[PDB]
């Protein structure tokens, strides 16, 4: 994995590269307005120690922070999402604490509404693989990284509420 952070838009100014997880990028740059992801799947963060708004980035060029649907030029931490072989799987619930109706998901989902007839997911259990949860359909809006494990409440993935629009396997 290799991600390159660059100070200004259209890839100009100082460039700084990371081949692995970094809890605080603040000592290396005061802002980031474009990024080149050479390899790997990455989640970058607005604040140090993986806090704040999250953003998912895959191989490719990002000429401005809006390219990764960012909200500002502040990126202070990043992590390389661990590769994964095999299948992906998770169960979603319409109640918290893994209560309510359960649904199986083993592939991508552009519209939680269409697939599950749900506007909100109050709890879920990621069994295999890493995923990205989006507040809006078609992988838009606020993003939250999901690692294998239990998520008993929407607080567990960091969202302000239980509204969920789409789910994407990280690959």
């Amino acid at each position: 994995g290799s991600i390159i952070f660059l100070e200004d838009r259209a890839f100009q100014g100082r460039i700084y590269g990371c081949t692995t997880d970094c809890p605080n990028l603040q000592p290396y740059f005061s802002r980031c307005n474009s990024i080149v992801v050479q390899s790997g799947c990455w989640m970058i963060y607005e604040r140090p120690n993986y806090q704040g708004h999250q953003y998912f980035l895959r191989r490719g060029e990002y000429p401005d922070y809006q390219q990764w649907m960012g909200l500002s030029d502040s990126i202070r931490s990043c992590c390389l999402i661990p590769p994964h072989s095999g299948a992906y799987r998770m169960k979603i619930y319409d109640r918290d604490e893994l209560r309510g109706q359960m649904s199986e998901l083993t592939d991508d989902c552009l519209s939680v509404q269409d697939r599950f007839h749900l506007t909100e997911i109050h709890s879920l259990n990621v069994l295999e693989g890493s995923w990205i949860l989006y507040e809006m359909p078609n992988y838009r809006g606020r993003q939250y990284l999901l690692r294998p494990g239990e998520y008993r409440r929407f607080l567990d993935w960091g969202a302000p509420n239980a509204k969920v629009g789409s789910l994407r396997r990280v690959m």
